[PDB]
C-alpha cells in the first residue's frame, strides 16, 4: 500500500578509490505486498571492502550490493510478523520487499545488551571470517605467534582477540597511532603503525625475531612480501583479503620471493567465509556471541548516521577512517 | 568582512571527495594604507591543484587564481570598481596590498567574458601558446598530437596549430568532445576511452608519424605516442594528468630503445617562465585570434562558490568541455 | 690423495657463464669416494647465492669406495654422497646413503639421482601428498619433460588422472605424447597460453604441480577449479631473474576460488614414508609404468656446461654428468 | 689469387637476460680470392659495446654479430689502400674480411705513434665522440656547471667527466666498484661513489651537491635516473645517451620519473645517437679529442682482453661491469 524507498546505485565504475560522483541516490515506489511477503525497513547497513571489487561486475545503474539488519514494518506472512528483526541483502536501500526465502533470523539467544549492528560485525560475517580464517585455515592450537594486518578493522581486531584468548602472541599492523593505542589497550603483544615505521622488515623482525607461525592476511601486496620473508618453516597463511590492490591504479605489485616460499615450505590457503555452513557456522556464531558477553572480545563500532552518507562511509572505510566495524545507522 | 574559504580538510587519496574539503567562514581585518578589498567574480579550478595540494598543511586554503572586483579601496592606484587578477586561493573576499595583482589587457572588450582572463586569454591560453610555438617550434605543416584536446589548454593548442597551417590529431574522453572538436575543424579526433587500439588509431590518423606531441596526459598514453614520433620529434611536456590521482607507482616509462633511436627532444615548462614583452605579445595575440574567430571559446561554468570543490572534481573526471570556471 | 673441484668464482648475474666457474685441484689428507655420476639441479642456481666466492659448488653424486678405514663402508660399495662438484672426497660415513638393497642390474646407477632418487621423490610426494590425487583428477604440470615433471605425469597416469603438460620444444612434446600424456604443448610457441589451457581442459584443473612459477602460473591459476590444490615445487622462471619478480596472480581469483597452495622440500619425508616411496618408484620403473630418459654428459670438466644447458632447456629427462 | 681463412662469431640463440656462452657460436669459413679493387683486412683490435645487446634482437639466429674493428690491409689489389694501411671497418665479429674500400675509414693523417691504435675504438673514436657531443652540444656546458654522470668509469662516462673537468665543471660520478671509485678520484673527479654500496642513492647525491645538478649525462636509466631527476636544478639538462639498466632486464620496465618534478623543474631532456654528427663537425671533435689525449687532459685507460675466442666473454663481462675503461679485444 504505497511505500517509498531510497536506493544508492553505481553511476560510474570506480577508478582508483571511489568518489562521490560515482554514486547516485534514487527514489522509487515499491508495489503493494503480495501474499506471504513482508516490508523490511533498514535499521543498520554494512559497507565492506569486497564491495569495491564486486562493483566491477555491476552495470551502471545497478544497486550497490550489501547486507543489513532490518525489521518487518508490514507483514502478510505468518512466519514473519510485524516487528521481527532479520538479516537481508537487498543492497543499499532503505526499504525492500521479501517473500521470506532470502532472510536469516538472528541467534535465538541474542541479548538486549548488545547492539543489533553486531549481527553485521563481530557476531556476523566479519567475525565468522576471523573465526574460520584463524582457527581452521591457520589452525592455531595455542602458543603460536600470529601476524595480522588491518588489525584494527572488523576482521583483524577479532582475529587478534581470538588469538589472544587461545594463548597466542599477536603482532598487529594498523595505519594510525590512534589504532596502535587502542589495540595496545586490548593487550596485543606488539602493535605498530605500518605507515610511519622506518622499515617494515626491521619492525617485524624485532616484534618476533624467531618468525611467525601464522599470517592472517587482509592486505596483500608489498606488505605481504615482507611478512612472507619472516614466516617460520611450515608457516601457514590465511589469504583473507588483499585490500592494498582493491583501489590500485596500476599493475599488481611483484609476487613474493618464490625461493622463500619453497625453502620455508609455506602453506597458503585462501577462503570465502560462506564455505562454512550448518553446524560449524552456527557453533562459530554462538562462540563469538559468548566471547563478546564474557569480555574476551570487546566490541567497538564506527557508526555513521544517515543513509545519505553511505557512500562516504564506504569510501572512508577503504581509506582507513574506521576503528572497528563500519556501520551505517539508517 | 564576511568571507567564505574552501580549505583542505584531508590530503587527497586518489580522486578528491567532498570529505576532503571544508568550507570555513572568517572575518577579514580592516583595510590598512595601500590595501584594497577584492570580491571574487570568477574563480578557476585547475589540475595542478591536485598535485600542489600535497604541500599544503591540513586546514590551509586551496590555492588558485580569480578575476575579482574592488569593493573597497584605500589605494589610489586601484580605485573601487577595478577588475584584477589575484591569487588568494578559494575565497570570496581577500585583502591585497596591490603588489601581487595584474590588470586585464587595456583593450579588453565587453563582448568577451571576463572569465577568459582565466582561460584562453589567460594562463591556459599562454600555456598552449608557448608550448606549441616555442617548445615544439611549429612553423607550419607539422603534424601535432594533442591529448585532452577539448580541455582549456588542449583546445587552444589545436586551434593555434590549425591557424598556423598544421595538421591536428586530438584525443578526448567522450563522444561529445569528439563532435565538438570535429566541428572546430581538427583533422582527426578520437575517443581514447573507446577505441579498440590506441596504437592503431594513432597510426591511421597519421601513418607518417608526428612532428610534435603536446602532452597533457602522460602515462601509458604517452608511451604509445612516443612510439610514433618522427626522428628529432619534439615533445612539449605540459602536464601528466593521468598520474595526478595515482595511488600506486607510476607506470613504466617509454622503451629507451625508441627514445634514443628517434633522438627525441622533450622539454617541460611552467607558463610563468615567460614574462614581460614576450608574454604580453602572446596575450594580445590570443585576444586578437578570439575576436577574429580563429580561436572559438567554450566554457564549462558552474554557478556558486559552494560548488567549487564539485567543479574541481568534475574537471578531474572529464566533465568539462573547455575551461572550467566557477561563477561566484 | 688428490681431487678435482668445481668452485664458484663469481656470483651469478642472470644465467651462469663459464667465467663464473673455476676448476681447481686440491690435496686431500673414513673412506675415499670417487664419483661415478654427478647431478646438476635447478636449486643450485638459487643456493649458490649463500656460497662465498671460492667455495665448492653443492650437489649429490653416486660414488665408489676406493679406500676404506671403516668396514661398514668397504671397498667397492656404491653409495650416495653430497661432497659437491668434486671427483674425490673424504667422509666419516655418517652422511652417506646406500642404494636400495634390491637394486637390479637392468637399471643404470644414475637413476639414484633421478626417477628413483631425489627428483622422483619430489614428484611422488608433491603429487600424492600435496595435491592428494585420488584418481580422475585433471593435473596441470609444467616442465613436464624434466626429471620431476616427467615423473609427475607418469605417476598421475598410472593413478587414473588426466595429464596436461607444458614443455619448451617440439621434441619434448613428441616424447611426452609417446609416454601417453593426454595433452602436451610447447609453451614457447603457442599463440595464447590462456586458450591452450582452456581448450586442453574447459572444465578446469583440479591440481597444479608447479615447477615454473611466474607469469605462466598466473594463467594456470585463472583456470583452477574451486578448492583446487597447487603443489609449489619450483619456480625456475625466476631463478635467473635480473630485475623484479612479475606481478602475482589477481587476488580476487585466488580468494574466490579458495585455492590451497603448499610448497615443499622433498627432504621433509624421511624414514618409512620415504623408503616406501623409493620402493614404489623402483617397482614402477621395472613394471614399465614409469619410463626413464636421461640427458647424460660425459666428463667432470663439462659439469658447468651441463648445469647451464639444463637451465636453458636443452635436456630431455634428468641431467646427469658421467665422471 | 689465393684464398684466406677467417673466424666469425655468430648469434646462436637470442639473449634472455644477460647473454651466456651458449648464445654464441664460433664458425670457420674460407674467404674468396681478392678481385681488383679489393683488400684483405686482418683485425688488430675489436670493440664490444652495450648497444650490441639491443641490436642483436633484430638479427636472425645464425647472423654475424655486429661491431667495429681496427684492421690492417695484409693483401691489396687497390692502389689507394696499400699493404700496411690501418683502417676502421665494421664487418662484425670476424678476424678476416674482404672490402672493396667503400665502407672503410683510414686513420687520421696526424695519428701519432705514441697512442695505441685501439683508441680509435674508444676515446678517439665512437665512444669519445658520444661523450663529446652529448656533453658539449646536448647538455651545452659552458663552464661552471655541476654534472652528474653515471657509468663514469666506462668508455663514454670517463670521457664525459674529463671533458667536463677541462671545461671548468664540477663532476659527480657513479660507478659500480670500489676500484672504479679510486681510479676516478685519482683523475680528479670532485665526487665519486659506488652506487651498489651506498646506503641511500638520494642522500649520496644530495651531499655530493646540495645545490642540485645542472646537467645529467645519463648512461643508465631506470630507477637510478628517477633519483637523479629529483635533484636536477630548474631548467636542468639531461643528455639521454643510454639506458643500460634495461638492456638485460628480464621483466617490465621500471616506473618512469615523477612527472611533477620534470614539469615543476622545467627540465629539458634530449636523446641522441653519435652518428648524427658527420663531416666537418665530426672531424673537428676527433681532432679535439686527440689533442686533449696528447696534452694529458684526457687520460686513456683500456680494459684489454686478449684472444678473439674470448670476444663473447668480453662482451658479457662489460655488460656486467668488469671493465675499467673501453673494453677492447686484442686479436
Ligand atoms: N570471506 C573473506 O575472505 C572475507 C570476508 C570479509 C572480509 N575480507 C577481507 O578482509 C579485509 C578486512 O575486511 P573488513 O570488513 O574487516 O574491513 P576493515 O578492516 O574494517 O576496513 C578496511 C581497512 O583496511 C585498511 N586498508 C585500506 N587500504 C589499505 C592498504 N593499502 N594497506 C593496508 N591497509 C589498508 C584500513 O585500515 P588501516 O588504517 O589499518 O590501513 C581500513 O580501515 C579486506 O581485505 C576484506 O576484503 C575477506
Ligand atoms: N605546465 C603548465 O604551465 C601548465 C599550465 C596549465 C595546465 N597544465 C596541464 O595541462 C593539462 C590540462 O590542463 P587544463 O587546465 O587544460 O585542464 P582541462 O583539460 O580543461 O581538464 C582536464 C582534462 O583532462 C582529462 N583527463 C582526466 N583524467 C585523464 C586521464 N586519466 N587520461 C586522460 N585524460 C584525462 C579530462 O578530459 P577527457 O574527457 O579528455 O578525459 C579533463 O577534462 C593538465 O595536465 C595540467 O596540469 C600545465
Ligand atoms: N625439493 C623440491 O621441492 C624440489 C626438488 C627438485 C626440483 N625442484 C624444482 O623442480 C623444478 C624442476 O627441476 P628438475 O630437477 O626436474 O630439472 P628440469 O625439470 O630438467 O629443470 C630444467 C627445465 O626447466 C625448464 N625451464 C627452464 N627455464 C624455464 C622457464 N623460464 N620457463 C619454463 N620452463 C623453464 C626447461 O624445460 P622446458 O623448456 O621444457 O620447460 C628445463 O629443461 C625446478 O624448479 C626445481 O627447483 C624442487
Ligand atoms: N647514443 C649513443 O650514440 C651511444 C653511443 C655509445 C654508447 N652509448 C651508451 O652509453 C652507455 C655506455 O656505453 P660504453 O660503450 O661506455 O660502455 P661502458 O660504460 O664502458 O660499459 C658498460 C658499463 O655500464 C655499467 N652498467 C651495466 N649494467 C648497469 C646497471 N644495471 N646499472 C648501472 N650501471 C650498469 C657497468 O659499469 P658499473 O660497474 O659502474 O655499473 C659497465 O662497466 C651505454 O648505455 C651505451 O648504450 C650511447
Ligand atoms: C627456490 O629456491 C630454493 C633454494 C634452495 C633450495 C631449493 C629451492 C630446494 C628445492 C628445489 O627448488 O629443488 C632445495 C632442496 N634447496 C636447498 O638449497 C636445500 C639443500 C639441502 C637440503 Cl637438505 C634442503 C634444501
Ligand atoms: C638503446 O637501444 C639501442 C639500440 C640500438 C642502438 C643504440 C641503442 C645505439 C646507441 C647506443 O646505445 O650505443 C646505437 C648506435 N644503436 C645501433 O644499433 C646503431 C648501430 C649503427 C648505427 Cl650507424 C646506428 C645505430
Ligand atoms: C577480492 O575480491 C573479492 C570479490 C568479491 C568478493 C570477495 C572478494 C569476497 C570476500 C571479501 O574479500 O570480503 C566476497 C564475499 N565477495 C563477494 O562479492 C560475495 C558476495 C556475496 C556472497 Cl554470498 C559471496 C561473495
Ligand atoms: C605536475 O605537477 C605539478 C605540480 C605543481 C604545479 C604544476 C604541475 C604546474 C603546471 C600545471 O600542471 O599546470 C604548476 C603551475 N604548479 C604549481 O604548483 C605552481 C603554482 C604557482 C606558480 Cl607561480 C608556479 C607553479
Ligand atoms: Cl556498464
Ligand atoms: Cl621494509
Ligand atoms: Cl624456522
Ligand atoms: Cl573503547
Ligand atoms: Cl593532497
Ligand atoms: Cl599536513
Ligand atoms: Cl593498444
Ligand atoms: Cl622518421
Ligand atoms: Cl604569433
Ligand atoms: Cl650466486
Ligand atoms: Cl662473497
Ligand atoms: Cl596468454
Ligand atoms: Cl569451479
Ligand atoms: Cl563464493
Ligand atoms: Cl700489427
Ligand atoms: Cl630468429
Ligand atoms: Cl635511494
Ligand atoms: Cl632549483
Ligand atoms: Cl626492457
Ligand atoms: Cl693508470
Amino acid at each position: 500500500p504505497g511505500s517509498m524507498t531510497k536506493t544508492w546505485t553505481l553511476k560510474k565504475h570506480f577508478v582508483g578509490y571511489p568518489t562521490n560522483s560515482d554514486f547516485e541516490l534514487k527514489t522509487s515506489e515499491l508495489p503493494p505486498l503480495k501474499n506471504g511477503e513482508v516490508l523490511l525497513e533498514a535499521l543498520f547497513l554494512t559497507v565492506d571492502p569486497y564491495m569495491r571489487v564486486a562493483a566491477k561486475r555491476l552495470k551502471e545503474g545497478d544497486t550497490m550490493m550489501g547486507q543489513q539488519v532490518a525489521k518487518v514494518v508490514e507483514s502478510k506472512n505468518v512466519a514473519l510478523p510485524k516487528g521481527t528483526i532479520v538479516l537481508a541483502s537487498p543492497g543499499w536501500t532503505t526499504h525492500s520487499i521479501s517473500d521470506g526465502k532470502d532472510l536469516e533470523k538472528l541467534l535465538t539467544e541474542w541479548p538486549d545488551t548488545i547492539p543489533l549492528s553486531l549481527a553485521l560485525g563481530t557476531v556476523g560475517m566479519p567475525g565468522l571470517t576471523a573465526y574460520f580464517g584463524l582457527l581452521e585455515i591457520c589452525g592455531v592450537k595455542g602458543g603460536e605467534t600470529v601476524m595480522v594486518n588491518a588489525a584494527a578493522g572488523a576482521v583483524g581486531s577479532v582475529v587478534g582477540q581470538i588469538a589472544k584468548l587461545k594463548g597466542c602472541k599477536v603482532v598487529g599492523a594498523v595505519g594510525s597511532d590512534e589504532k596502535v593505542a587502542y589495540l595496545q589497550k586490548l593487550g596485543f603483544d606488539v602493535v605498530f603503525n605500518y605507515k610511519t615505521v622506518e622499515s617494515l622488515e626491521e619492525t617485524l623482525k624485532k616484534a618476533s625475531p624467531d618468525g611467525y607461525d601464522c599470517y592472517f592476511d587482509n592486505v596483500g601486496g608489498e606488505f605481504s612480501n615482507t611478512v612472507i620473508g619472516q614466516m617460520k618453516k611450515f608457516g601457514r597463511i590465511a589469504i583473507c583479503g588483499a585490500i592494498s590492490t582493491y583501489n590500485r591504479t596500476g599493475p599488481l605489485p611483484p609476487g613474493p620471493p618464490p625461493e622463500i616460499v619453497i625453502y620455508q615450505e609455506l602453506r597458503m590457503e585462501a577462503f570465502v567465509v560462506y564455505r562454512w555452513q550448518g553446524d560449524a557456522r552456527q557453533k562459530a556464531l554462538k562462540d563469538l556471541l559468548k566471547w563478546v558477553l564474557e569480555g574476551k572480545i570487546q566490541y567497538k563500532e564506527y557508526i555513521i548516521e544517515g543513509f545519505e552518507n553511505m557512500p562516504a562511509a564506504f569510501m572512508g572505510m577503504l581509506k582507513g577512517d574506521n576503528l572497528g566495524k563500519t556501520i551505517v545507522k539508517a
